């Protein structure tokens, strides 16, 4: 029933743009969005979240979680590794290529949502969310070596996924951060589980 | 470490605005992002809240209440937590009980409330309260619920068992082209993997 009639541009940056939506409500009456795009896209989406489950036999299973500076934040902030899709990688390909990068581990695939939205009534960002494990009494990951490109600068926490949401709290209360709504969101699932 | 220096507007519309953000890298370098804020946010603690409604009756297996409507910037429907912005003073929590009365007709019950948790902190500096609310279903009031939706909110109610969370949205996703929220996703992942 509903569906989008034209899209204006605002104002194109860099690496975003603001348009002017103009859609049909389920009515038949005209109404206007204000929307937030990447210019960076192609692709099956914008980006990849990883999970990466951390698997070191006589230890937690934990969630390796990464911490940076989000200059839109003003602060720091707690997330899974993530990134962009390059130009003809695959959603796969990225995830693991972005979990080496920012935390040094190197992971398997185990599975790999459809795109699914960030903000959906304000943007229309989408990424792959692919839950990896890590194999972590393996050599390669005795000593994770981390390969941040230029102008990153990532924080590496592993939590333990029993309790990741008492952890997360504890984090936020002592050291001023805003945990991503995508961690919380698992964070109380496995809580809520069962 | 990194600290903002500047945050230059670019272009305000009525609810979003663009910025050029310019702060301090950890080498001690200058560098430049390109923000998305909203122009809505006053003092609250957050932009907005999203729901987790866990629907419970006697005799039956508890349900997640899901909410799908057409998204502007996406271009297409979506399968989200029952979700809105938080008004001038009004408390997360009964922004989270009006939102998730206007939108599926339940009266639920808080359960918990997270801390204001980031949307898409590379690209926004959008933060929401994540809601945690039981629906007492045995309740004569939440019996046969009417939406109270607002002026061009058009929201249908999807409840799927908490127990196949994961399944049933992937076959809602088989069914037509719709996609869902990335909370949404994480919740049903970690559903699965606990
Ligand atoms: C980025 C956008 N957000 C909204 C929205 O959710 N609003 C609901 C209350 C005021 C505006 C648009 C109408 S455009
Ligand atoms: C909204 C923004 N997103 C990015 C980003 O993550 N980028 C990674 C490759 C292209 C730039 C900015 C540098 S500004
Ligand atoms: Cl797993
Ligand atoms: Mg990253
Ligand atoms: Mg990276
Ligand atoms: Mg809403
Ligand atoms: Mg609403």
């Amino acid at each position: 029933k509903q569906y989008i009639i034209s899209e204006e541009l605002i104002s194109e940056g860099k690496w975003v743009k603001l348009e002017k939506t103009t859609y049909m409500d389920p009515t038949g009456k005209t109404r206007t969005w204000e929307s937030v795009k990447r210019t960076t896209r192609k692709q099956t989406a914008d980006g990849v979240a990883v999970i990466p489950v951390l698997q070191r036999t006589l230890h937690y299973e934990c969630i390796v979680l990464v911490k940076q500076f989000r200059p839109p934040m003003g602060g720091y902030c707690i997330e899974f590794p993530a990134g962009l899709i390059d130009d003809g990688e695959t959603p796969e390909a990225a995830a693991l290529r972005e979990l080496e990068e920012e935390t040094g581990y190197k992971g398997d695939i185990a599975e790999c949502s459809p795109a699914v939205c960030m903000d959906p009534g304000l943007s229309n960002c989408t990424i792959h969310i692919v839950t990896v494990t890590i194999n972590g009494d393996d050599a390669e990951n005795a000593r994770p070596k981390p390969k941040p490109g230029d102008g990153e600068f990532v924080e590496v926490i592993s939590l333990p996924k029993n309790d990741l949401l008492q952890r997360l709290d504890a984090l936020v209360a002592e050291e001023h951060l805003t945990v991503d709504a995508r961690v919380y969101s698992y964070a109380l699932a496995l809580k809520h589980a069962n």
